[PDB]
């Protein structure tokens, strides 16, 4: 069953050493580096851990933190991609630091935008269809990116100077880019930025009583639109630790 299979991996990370981490923290393409800045790390490979590439639990601006260094609806089940979230929330993390390298469409390169909502056109929902013991079938969306949470996070982009934007985030399955008429279509329906992740993460994090806070990296615009990378990428390590200071 999914919760038997959600106590086996928490014991395993349990007795592994994963004591009480207060946030998970999911890096997405190219975002992977802050992860090696994790103090008194314990580095766990993906394919070592039972029923779930590596998991590190340690210290990152002295919050304990759960990092994923992930899984993807596109490499085939919306079951595996959440499960990690599942054991965030049975290891009693109280929040989702979640991120990815998405195409831009409301923002250009170098844009660091915190995601204020999201579209879900993967096709699937992570909550389909068995959840019967967690007693929450119908989880309400309208603050699935924590107001709290955004607000912390500009309020410190504000004070060290880091440009945050802000927007929202349409999900799609992957995993070949969109087309130019489809990032056209997407732009019509509100997305200022594509990805092939999160969406599902998000969901079961609300699911899971967490709170999330999104942050996509545009590197590159989407479909049908020198270096930038250095600085999104030192931008992006600067904030997060900022943020999780006060989260």
């Amino acid at each position: 069953s999914l919760l038997k299979k959600i106590y086996e991996t928490r014991d395993f990370l349990t007795a592994k050493g994963v004591q009480k981490p207060e946030f998970g923290l999911i890096l997405g393409s190219g975002l992977g580096e802050l992860a090696e800045e994790i103090e008194n790390a314990l580095v766990l490979n993906y394919a070592d851990i039972p029923n779930w590439g590596k998991l590190i639990y340690g210290e990152l601006a002295g919050r304990k933190v759960l990092a994923l260094q992930r899984f993807h609806y596109y490499e085939g089940s919306m079951e595996l991609v959440t499960f990690p979230i599942r054991i965030m929330k049975a290891l009693g993390c109280q929040g989702l630091i979640v991120t990815n390298a998405a195409g831009g469409i409301g923002f250009g390169p170098g844009t660091l935008m915190a995601i204020s909502d999201h579209i879900n056109l993967t096709g699937a929902n992570p909550l389909m269809g068995n959840l019967d013991d967690f007693g929450f079938r119908f989880p309400d969306m309208s603050n699935a990116y924590t107001a709290d949470y955004r607000e912390v996070a500009h309020q410190v982009a504000d004070k060290i100077g880091i440009k945050l934007d802000e927007g929202v985030y349409i999900g799609v399955s992957g995993p070949s880019y969109e087309t130019p008429a489809e990032i056209r279509a997407f732009k019509t329906l509100g997305a200022d930025a594509v990805g092939m992740s999160t969406v599902p993460e998000v969901i079961v994090a609300v699911h899971s009583g967490l709170k999330v806070l999104g942050i996509s990296a545009i590197t590159n615009y989407a479909a049908g639109f020198v270096a930038v990378t250095q600085q999104i990428k030192e931008d992006f390590k600067g904030l997060v630790k900022a943020i999780l200071v006060e989260l």
